[PDB]
């Protein structure tokens, strides 16, 4: 129980972060970056479409991989809302309780 919870809590300061980051995007270039662009966009100006805004040196230093050596997952447009952010627990995988359950922005709240 201790280390899955330890586990979940660093997942979800990672998603809160990464949201922060990607609402700092938004502010500076008027849109968030697409599924194709994708987390790195935080990290380096991406392309296609290239942002008219970007920060010199991004949103954030490094990305975070979430507590099971995995990259986090990020959909714009999203399925859940306007944009996901997401890991999907310790299987990898959609679906699963305990430590395999899905943890996004969508329902941080519900682990909290
Ligand atoms: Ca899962």
């Amino acid at each position: 129980g201790n280390k899955e919870k330890a586990d979940q809590q660093k997942a979800i300061t990672d998603i809160v972060a990464l949201e922060n980051a990607l609402d700092m995007y938004k502010l500076d270039n008027s849109v968030y970056p697409t599924t194709d662009q994708g987390l790195e966009a935080l990290v380096t100006k991406p392309s296609s479409p290239e942002p008219r805004n970007y920060r010199n040196g991004g949103y954030i230093k490094r990305l975070p991989k979430d507590p099971w050596g995995n990259e986090y997952q990020y959909m714009s447009p999203g399925d859940k809302g306007t944009i996901d952010i997401f890991t999907l627990g310790a299987d990898g995988q959609e679906g699963g309780e305990g430590a395999a359950a899905d943890i996004g922005n969508w329902n941080m709240q519900d682990f909290q």
